[PDB]
């Protein structure tokens, strides 16, 4: 038997407030400028 | 057997207020200028 | 038997605020100017 | 100044032949059982 | 002045051939089972 | 003056022939059984 559960995966987990430049969570290849 | 289950996976998890720049969850390619 | 449970993995947990530059959580490749 | 050019990410960048499985670039979330 | 240029990321860079399982590049969250 | 180029990253840079497994690149969070 084999049994998996309940992994938890968070980015941000509390609030975000006034951004004035980038947020991101997961970037592949690109370019940000800020 | 085998019973995978409940996995979960959260960007953002609370509140998002007053943006002014760029808020992304994945990004894959791609420019962001702020 | 195996049993393989809540696993938990965060990058933020708490508040982000007034950001003026970049914050990113994984980035693959690509490039930051800030 | 900035200049940002010929940024390049593949994939798969040479022939894929006679899968008979799961090939996939990028997965979000999901279940593949091969 | 900044030029960023010609970064190049590659995930399989020849043959994939007779694959009978899972080949994935980027996987995030998700179960696989082969 | 800053210059930046020619940065490369390559996962597998020859052939992945026959696989019966799970083949990945980059994983985030999740699970795999083979």
């Amino acid at each position: 038997g084999y049994e998996v559960h309940h992994q938890k995966l968070v980015f941000f987990a509390e609030d975000v407030g006034s951004n004035k430049g980038a947020i991101i969570g997961l970037m592949v290849g690109g370019v940000v400028i800020a």
